[PDB]
């Protein structure tokens, strides 16, 4: 991810097949002649898309322009957190399929893993930041625990952004359970709050390996709703 001032994120494409899928993934989503109520929808959640970008002199080096979820925050708190039982997709040979498990083999159980956070601590007037071993470290026993680091300040538990959390994943979720045309392997929602009430961003990101369909997205939706149990249980602290 390059963030550019004016705003955006440019996300180079990954090798293929991963990169060129989601340059179609975008395509289609914000295709100009699109009337497909799910797809219309879908473009909510996703960072609005400026179209393919390559630099003047090099037309070889595909990038995404997206907007930047993180833009129109002062400290913005950022985390990522990969969604579903299954980070493989339904083309996976033995051999990647037992890679992606072996990344993470909790998937299948909790339906969701903390790809990373960055969490601004005010009296430090410093950040934190957890990286993909942080996530991947985590178990049933520590998920909750996990997850509330994200939310702390070093002073409160912001359970204001946690319940705003709650609550932008419920809109989500109703997405997922009024589409059956589109699955989503290894895609993240990036969360972000105001580190420096409420005033929050959850957005799906990470489109290298979504399929077409024809079933319900169980495996996120069931990641969606631990993730959502998970954030309630921790407005109880
Ligand atoms: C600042 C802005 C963004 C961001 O803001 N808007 C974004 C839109 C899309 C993406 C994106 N798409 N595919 N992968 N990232 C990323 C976006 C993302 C980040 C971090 C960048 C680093 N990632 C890595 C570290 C754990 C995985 C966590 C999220 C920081």
């Amino acid at each position: 991810i390059l963030q550019h001032p004016d705003g955006t994120v440019l996300k180079q494409l990954q090798p293929p097949p991963r990169g060129p899928r989601e340059l179609e993934f975008y395509n289609m989503v914000y295709a100009a002649d699109c009337f497909d109520g799910v797809l219309l929808e879908l473009r909510k959640y996703l960072p609005k898309y400026y179209g393919i970008w390559s630099p003047p002199t090099a037309p070889n080096d595909l990038y995404l322009k997206l907007e930047d979820v993180t833009h129109k925050f002062n400290k913005p708190c950022i985390m990522d957190v990969k969604i579903g039982q299954k980070s493989y997709d339904p083309f996976a040979s033995s051999e990647k399929i037992q890679q992606q498990v072996s990344k993470y083999p909790l998937m299948e159980e909790i339906g969701f893993l903390v790809l990373g956070m960055r969490v601004y601590h005010v009296h430090s007037d410093s950040y934190e930041t957890e990286n993909q071993h942080y996530g991947r470290s985590l178990t049933k026993e520590t998920i909750k625990d996990g997850v509330s680091r994200f939310f702390h300040n070093g002073y409160c538990l912001r359970k204001d952004a946690v319940a705003a959390s709650i609550q932008k994943i419920e809109k989500i979720l109703q997405w997922f359970e009024n589409q059956k045309q589109l699955n989503f392997y290894a895609s993240s929602l990036l969360f972000v709050y105001e580190g420096s009430g409420g005033e929050v961003e959850v957005r799906m990101i990470d489109f290298a390996h979504v399929f077409p369909s024809n079933t319900i997205d169980e495996g996120y939706v069931y990641g969606l709703k631990h993730l959502i149990s998970v954030l309630r249980s921790i407005l109880d602290n």
